[PDB]
């Protein structure tokens, strides 16, 4: 009785079965462990969280020149469990072409403004070292999430929570919809 649909709530061990589906459908994605001393004892340690990285952007999500935009880098992605929300989480942390890391404020320029202050928020991961990442709050609003749950009753994805992560992605995309990472692109509707 995961009520994915209902209330929005999944156990560690459907959360870590989900990964499992997501990984095949994309093999973009894959379980990582993270620092094996930060462990959770009640989450497995092959299988702590999903990450998928160097997926470069065309360009920016702000407002600029129509021709501004004349530089590529790439983003990594990460999705961790919250036992308190019991719900799957997602995180961003990115990178100039330098190979060196981008500083919080400019980070925010391939996002939605009016979405890092709320919607979004910087956070050190639990389970992975320094620096600290942008962390997604969910069910911070859940009038925008219900249509990206109503997914699932649009008929077609049977009524496994394995596929959680997939309609989680989704969601994520329109905090970062300059970003071509994969996550099925939609299907059918």
């Amino acid at each position: 009785g995961s009520k994915f649909k209902e209330t929005g709530v999944i156990t560690p061990e459907e959360f870590v079965a989900a990964g499992d589906h997501l990984v095949h459908h994309c093999p973009t994605w894959q379980w990582a462990t993270g620092e094996e001393l930060k462990v959770k004892a009640y989450l497995p340690t092959g299988k702590q969280f999903l990450v998928t990285k160097n997926v470069p952007c065309y360009k920016r999500c702000k407002q600029m020149e129509e021709d501004a935009i004349l530089q590529t880098r790439t983003y990594d992605l990460y999705i961790t469990y919250d036992k308190y929300y019991q719900t799957p989480r997602l995180w961003l942390f990115g990178y100039d072409e330098q190979r060196q890391p981008l500083t919080v404020e400019h980070m925010y320029e391939d996002i939605s403004q009016d979405h890092v202050k709320k919607t979004v928020t910087i956070e050190n991961h639990p389970h992975l070292p320094p620096p600290p990442m942008c962390s997604v709050h969910p069910c911070r609003h859940a009038e925008v999430m219900k249509k990206i749950i109503e997914t699932v009753a649009e008929g077609g994805g049977e009524l496994g929570v394995h596929m959680y992560l997939l309609i989680f992605l989704k969601f994520v995309q329109a905090v970062i919809p300059t970003i071509e990472y994969d996550y099925t692109r939609h299907f059918t509707m």
